């Protein structure tokens, strides 16, 4: 019953094209309370595609809310659902490998069953899921909706019957976004077109620079030369997003080599904010030579100077 | 990861005289992790004493959380208590009629089982229940310990490994609480012992002048004449606390009647604070014709003034 | 054009009794445009009254606003007087001696020049400036009137005319009031009233015990027997106050042992909190042997074991 | 002495590339401090640049603070230049008429005398006056550093010298910045290099469009029809900025009714931030028909809809 938490559950479900939204904490309580919807509405199968985020697999894996899930390529997303299965998980570019979904194609194949899209790292500015058919979008609002991560949040856009069923599940769960939360992440919000914007088109110039290099194998990021056989950037996604994935030749002994030479890029577990980011899932926890990077508000000669200098370590 | 809510997690656990407390966003997401971490241990039965909380019921009567609910009353706990309970969940004194529960004999009755004291509005300036052998005690910061309410917040002071057991729930529920609604809680827990005492003997003197009125049949106060005949003042509670609980001789036409007088007291559905306020709960979904009053800061004397001419206008 | 300041500014002026009042940045800049709105009406002359607060007197021998002050002693204001003169400062009690001053006394030596009364130490709660007949009412709103003062603030509760002049100077001036120290000021506020009774009674009782002690010469409040022979306490003043300044008997060697071992009791530069303060100003930059202190919420019998325990090691 | 501040003001004394900066409540606070330490210096003379800001020149055609203005021509600064002047404030581009000024020009003319600039138009991302030689950079942070105006401003860039003096009058002045306000703005700083170099390209096509219609006579944007004969585009700013004047053909008459058939573009006193604004000086207090806009993050292809719609309606 917040003033500043409507405020901005209507700016992002008019900004996804979606009926309404509903406001969460964090991003994990979000998807908490879709879990319990679906479980609630006697239906607790999930069909979740893999590769996942790392918390929110965690809550399937579990299954804390009494949900079972079963792990299904896209390709057969379809095969796997049960008569019980209430929701298709998904998340697209597929992080951390950021390989392309074509969500026209996973939703003819879920048919009946509604489809929630983690577009986290895309954004309402670089994809719109709810137009391709997903019935849910799924949102980690400390990374780029808010830009600078000082405001947790986490929201779902989604029709009108979702949202009321979300709504409920929020009455008596309780895992509410505090009003000065919702204030700064609607805040961010009137920036984001020009943020995500500025940051993909650093993140397609730094991507070219990163695969000329011969420390690493190759770097994955769907603008790239050749690295959208589906034609989904155009039709589903605005450009190549703001993510970087490189795999190094040197392995895990270069990756952490990498890192610590690094002075302008910090590293981070949470990722996706104004400043340029990198996180090695293996020193952390995936590949153990993979190194994964979030594209800030930076100029692209400033960033490639600090990553060209830290990968001559070899 | 916050640094305000670490800061309120262990003033509030000190207050409590607790190991360490687990800080959440609204009081339900705190209910929703305790039952949730008793779900997780393989343990999901719970003995809950009626009467209980509003939302609090509700979260057990509908099971979302796949919890199993066996209502019992107090002098019976013992005998609900199944092989796999977790929980005993109790209330203090018993909203809205305000019974007083013995935590003495609720702590031997469940044995070796936890139990869950809703400590909301006694606060630990008026009732320890982790001395009498409680296990967990919960809270709801909206009411008195924040105020004014304006953040809201849920927290749980408990041992140790009932205490990692929460962390590790909120750690993927995701029922965060703000810094900012944290930092307004622990600045309006350092006023609480003064906030506290005052409302409560200015709630023992509105008690003494609301039963001498002909307009109530009874009036439910712990600290009145033979209203405590358990002998838990004192020994248990610090006095007779904040709230009044009154039933209208005229039922629920002269209920609605005194709540519509009304101009200084205020009608809501949230009540604690440094306000004073009325609820009809049958007016708001209990009795016919009984209101429950939350005492405030303000003056008994011009407190008295404004309920007695709105009694005299049925 | 804030409004969260209008709130706070007609709280304050309701509390004074005055017919309106104008928020600043700080307690400084509310002094400051009090000063320049006197330079600006064509009258830069100032009596002031020793003793005053370290700040502002700084402010008037430094003259940066085109000040020129004439420093008198109570019993000769009057003489003091100058055609040009547009403002007698006067705070009470006097900072940091605590020797009462009767406003009656001195408004009737003023005449026709407004009075400004720095309440910031007894705030409306135990002292009503504008009652007695002062134009102008100054407060350092960090210092009780917050409980914390973790949000800065100053405001001078006064008629329309001087209100109206101190808004002009605020407008080009630009010291203006954050809104959201404005609404943490505002909050506190509603807990003035029990906080400031409960310190004074704390105060009263803390001062009986200190004279008792050996280790100290004379205590000074202005309550305890002798130390009111004006008759200015229930005439002006609510009671004691919450302020105690002492003399150690062993001078400056004393009084920074004294403080080292206090544990409950902190050292501050800046006081008027909900926790027990204490203050050198021998040790800061007046008397070598004199300590000054803010008593707070704290229950009288364990503020009393700390500073009986303190006092005792030398 | 508070964090948020200190971490602001190192923030744009390096945007700034001064040596340190010195941070106020608001924009004239920092105006009102530069011009006190000044007079406090000995020198109170002030030879300001006409056009000027609206509520600084009222400071200086006031002289509250004790400073004495001789307002002069960009070209005739010298001659103006008395034995007590301490500042040569100066406003670049010359706003309401968006007129170039050579800074090089304008320091080599003061020579002795500390030159402020009031930067706030143009940002550190589209001028350096410090590199020119200016002593002091002034800003009214509200205004584009913040991006919304939600948390009001004031900062001065400029060597320690000044720097001391400013924190000195500050001090005893105390027009605080609180430290609210400063973290909204330092968050805002992070994003101030996308939001001015995307306003700035958007506002440079946008004066083309506008200068294509035939209702207004000439259009005011640095550099679009060879409108920079200085060639100061590229040597001091790094564009046109995003402000646009426009002179409308049909007076006063087509100003106003411009003004109300505008549905995207807003009309407000404080100009400056994500949202595209409009202005119009006769009919607020300069030019009867004359108006000011103030380009946002919006796209051009929904602006130049609205405004050509506009201009359409007389």
């Amino acid at each position: 019953w917040q003033p500043g938490v409507a405020r901005f559950e209507t700016a992002l479900a008019g900004l996804e094209h979606a009926e309404e939204a509903v406001a969460f904490a964090t991003g994990m309580a979000a998807m908490t309370a879709a879990l319990l919807a679906a479980v609630s509405a006697g239906t607790p199968h999930i069909v979740a595609v893999r590769p996942l985020y790392g918390g929110s697999d965690h809550l399937l894996e579990t299954g804390l809310l009494g949900t079972t899930v079963t792990w299904a390529k896209e390709a057969d997303i379809a095969s796997a659902i049960q008569d019980d299965t209430g929701l298709v998980i998904v998340e697209t570019p597929a992080n951390p490998s950021l390989d392309l979904v074509d969500l026209d194609s996973v939703v003819s194949a879920a048919g009946n069953v509604p489809v929630l899209v983690d577009n986290t790292f895309c954004t309402p500015v670089l994809q719109q899921p709810i137009s391709h058919g997903a019935a849910l979008v799924l949102h980690s609002a400390t990374k780029y909706l808010g830009g600078h991560g000082d405001a947790m949040g986490g929201i779902i856009a989604t029709n009108a019957d979702w949202a009321m069923r979300l709504r409920q599940v929020r009455a008596i769960t309780g895992a509410l976004l505090h009003p000065m939360g919702a204030y700064l992440l609607h805040r961010g919000l009137r920036t984001l077109a020009v943020r995500m914007r500025a940051a993909q088109t650093t993140a397609g110039e730094l991507a070219e620079r990163l695969d000329a290099h011969p420390a690493i194998s190759v770097v994955h990021y769907p603008g790239l030369k050749g690295q959208d056989p589906r034609g989904l950037l155009g039709r589903q996604m605005s450009g190549g997003g703001a993510m970087i994935a490189m795999e190094l030749a040197g392995g895990f002994d270069a990756a952490r080599s990498f890192v610590e030479h690094c002075n302008l890029v910090v590293h981070a577990v949470s990722l996706g904010g104004a400043d340029t980011l990198i996180q090695h899932p293996a020193s952390l926890t995936p590949g153990d030579g993979l190194i994964r990077l979030s594209v800030g508000l930076e100029h692209v000669d400033d960033l490639a100077d600090d990553l060209i200098a830290a990968l001559d370590a070899s």
